[PDB]
Parts: C-alpha cells; sequence; structure tokens
C-alpha cells in the first residue's frame, strides 16, 4: 500500500532528525538583536559581495564559507565575511557545551531571514559541499520544515509532505543520514506567517569544488 510506504519513509526521516529546545527567550532576544545588526550592516554596504544574497522571499548571509542543480561551488578563501564573534559566543558555544557538535567543527554559518509568506523550494543540502550533521537554529517565530516535497510540483497526485517538523523559536534541529541525504526538504509559504530567521551551522568538505 501507498500508506505503508509513507509510514516507512517518515520513520527513516525521523531517524535522521534530532531536535532540542536549547535557547531561552532572553538568549533568543540577544541573538535576534545581533541578527538585526547583520541586516543593518548589509544595508550599509559593509559586507563583501558574496556575503549577501538578496531574493524576493528571503535574504541569505554567508559567513566563513559560501557558495553559488548539483553544480554549487565554494567561493575562493576569504571571499565571504568571517563568522562573527557573537555566533561563536552565543550560538556555537551553547551547541558545543550541549555536545550537539564538537569544537572546531563549524566553519560555515549562514543566516536566512524570511519575510512572511517566504518559502524554500524542494532541495537537498549539497552533499558535495557540506559534511553532516547539518545544524540549524530558529529565531523570530515558530514555523515548520517539510520533508518529501513532491507536493510542491504535483499537488493533484500528492497534497502533503512525508513529514512536517515543527521548528519553534530557540529550537535546534540536527539533520543526518536519511533526513539529510535521501529526501528533499522545503518550507511552505503558509507556514511562515511572520518574520522568521534561521542560523545554519555546517562544516564544508575538504574537496568541496571551488571556483
Amino acid at each position: 500500500e501507498q500508506q505503508l510506504q509513507k509510514e516507512e519513509e517518515a520513520r527513516k526521516v525521523k531517524s535522521g532528525i534530532r531536535q532540542m529546545r536549547l535557547f531561552s527567550q532572553d538568549e533568543c532576544a540577544k541573538i535576534e538583536a545581533r541578527i538585526d545588526e547583520v541586516v543593518s550592516r548589509a544595508e550599509k554596504g559593509l559586507y563583501n559581495e558574496h556575503t549577501v544574497d538578496r531574493a524576493p522571499l528571503r535574504n541569505k548571509y554567508f559567513f566563513g564559507e559560501g557558495y553559488t542543480p548539483g553544480q554549487e561551488r565554494l567561493y575562493p578563501p576569504g571571499d565571504v565575511d568571517e563568522i562573527p564573534e557573537w555566533v561563536h559566543q552565543l550560538v556555537i558555544q551553547k551547541l558545543v557545551e550541549h555536545r550537539v557538535i564538537p569544537e572546531g567543527f563549524v566553519n560555515s554559518a549562514v543566516i536566512n531571514d524570511y519575510q512572511p509568506g517566504g518559502c524554500i523550494v524542494s532541495h537537498v543540502d549539497p552533499i558535495h559541499i557540506f559534511e553532516r550533521p547539518i545544524v540549524s537554529v530558529s529565531f523570530f517565530s515558530d514555523s515548520a520544515l517539510c520533508f518529501g516535497c513532491k507536493f510542491q510540483f504535483k499537488p493533484i497526485r500528492v497534497s502533503e509532505p512525508v513529514l512536517s517538523l515543527p521548528v519553534r523559536r530557540g529550537s535546534v534541529t540536527v539533520l543526518s543520514g536519511y533526513a539529510a541525504d535521501e529526501i528533499t526538504h522545503c518550507i511552505r509559504p503558509q507556514d511562515i506567517k511572520e518574520r522568521r530567521a534561521v542560523i545554519i551551522l555546517r562544516k564544508t568538505r575538504l574537496d568541496a569544488p571551488r571556483l
């Protein structure tokens, strides 16, 4: 049955997801103020060209490492701005202290800032660029992350994702295995009702192809 297939898929996705409430409301407030600083600094033209990526639904800020289909390429060393001290002190440290990731692991911090009605189209985290696990921390409001995103293209055949994962403010999502390699994920516009930001902490692969 198609029902059994969806249930085994969702179980496999679940095995690749770990999630914990790690940041208090005050800790979130401090990080959100720092996120607002990045947005302000971008608007002041203070960042490198490749640090900032502006699109209708969302702004993307690349720190430490950055990239440009499976044809993503890492920008040459020193092309994007370095990971800001507050990311180390307020975000990465908390994660290291809670043993989510080891020290020295993260060389890439991306901030995605979403407008209401913002979305991500079905995609896989590029395996040729980034090691696993992929760590993300949500900030301004609660939302959902969907896995198995055929519905975004064939809504008559399939109306729902395989799995929808609540992503609450201050929660940490860790993706590995099946959830990171074998299935697509996306965000639905109806799931972003107000401003939402997310910090994505990753390690790039040594042989990630460069420009």
